[PDB]
């Protein structure tokens, strides 16, 4: 089966531009990232501050922002949860959805920053919205029926031992909410010819979920055959960036190889699951293996690898540009 949207290769000019960074771009990203490098456990003041910062940053860019708030039972009692959904053009039928979670694990051993999990992904999504703002606002005027949507899930982490009932609180809630929210092509702006739209979940054209990013030398694989055409664009973009000499490497004459051209046999539970169960196509941008710092007190700021983060930001910027033809 072909991808429902013909995927036009990024022109060289655009690839080079998406692959550059000024030191002020680096500084802008780091400034954004500092806002997330704090404990943000569900129910806490800093958690509320982080949500407020996400919401304000995106409202300031003239995105439509929904705070999807609810209370849910947990092994620790009733807890408040608030997903944040930012949509560049609400009326556009189809959404390229980029996602991550913004809560941090309540770690039994002490204060836990969750720098890779997922403070960096949070910052990457905001940095994309900020750095591509002009181009995105231009794209929004086309009436082409496609837009960008950013979802910051709350309550990804378990309070106790990960289970179907203790984990993915925000994503389980949102997927069900959108599945039950009925709509059709006539109510929406420029749906593709062959689109079957019965509810809001059908408008998610593909969900690209970023998680556990920020450690050196991540290895990604295509986890879903369904989105192999999309995944292959990340492979190609990374290859073109290396060919252009636009990746930061430790030594001359090396290449990044983050996006492997293989598939793996690996089952990961994450925020994508409740959407996958409802036929949303998923690209899961998560390393295999997980970073060594995963769910340890060492998942902190100093253990981030900034050259890797810069390289990923170039891939992601080029990918959004290519998908939306910015
Ligand atoms: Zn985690």
């Amino acid at each position: 089966l072909k991808w429902p949207r013909d995927l036009r290769p990024l022109a060289h000019h655009d690839l080079l531009y998406m692959g550059q960074i000024s030191e002020e771009d680096r500084g802008d990203f780091n400034a954004t990232l500092r806002n997330f490098l704090v404990p943000r456990v569900v129910g806490s003041q800093k958690h509320r501050e982080v949500r407020e910062f996400i919401v304000r940053s995106l409202k300031d860019l003239d995105w439509d922002v929904e705070e999807d708030c609810f209370d849910g039972q947990t092994p620790h009692g009733i807890k408040p949860f608030c997903n944040v959904i930012a949509t560049l053009n609400p009326s556009a039928c189809h959404r390229l959805v980029l996602a991550c979670h913004y809560d941090s694990l309540l770690h039994k051993e002490g204060t836990f920053i969750g720098a890779t999990d997922s403070a960096v992904p949070c910052a990457q999504l905001l940095y994309l919205a900020r750095s591509l703002n002009g181009k995105l606002q231009n794209q929004k005027t086309r009436g082409d029926g496609l837009t960008l949507q950013l979802v910051f899930f709350d309550g990804e982490e378990a309070f106790e031992r990960w289970s179907s009932h203790d984990s993915l609180y925000g994503s389980r809630h949102l997927a069900q909410k959108w599945h039950e929210d009925r709509t059709s092509a006539e109510r929406l702006e420029s749906c593709l010819e062959r689109s079957e739209i019965a509810n809001q979940i059908d408008r998610m054209e593909v969900m690209v979920l970023l998680d556990l990013l920020g450690a050196e030398n991540p290895r990604f694989y295509s986890y879903f055959g369904e989105t192999q055409p999309v995944y292959r664009r990340l492979v190609n973009i990374e290859s073109r960036l290396n060919d252009a000499g636009l990746m930061e490497l430790p030594r001359r004459r090396r290449r990044t190889n983050y996006f492997s051209n293989s598939s793996t046999v690996g089952f990961i539970e994450d925020d994508h699951i409740p959407f996958l169960k409802r036929s949303v196509p998923i690209v899961h941008i998560i390393p295999s293996p997980f970073p060594d710092v995963w769910h340890t007190l060492d998942d902190n700021e100093q253990n981030l690898h900034h050259p890797t983060i810069s390289n990923l930001n170039k891939i992601f910027k080029a990918f959004v540009s290519e998908y939306l033809q910015l």
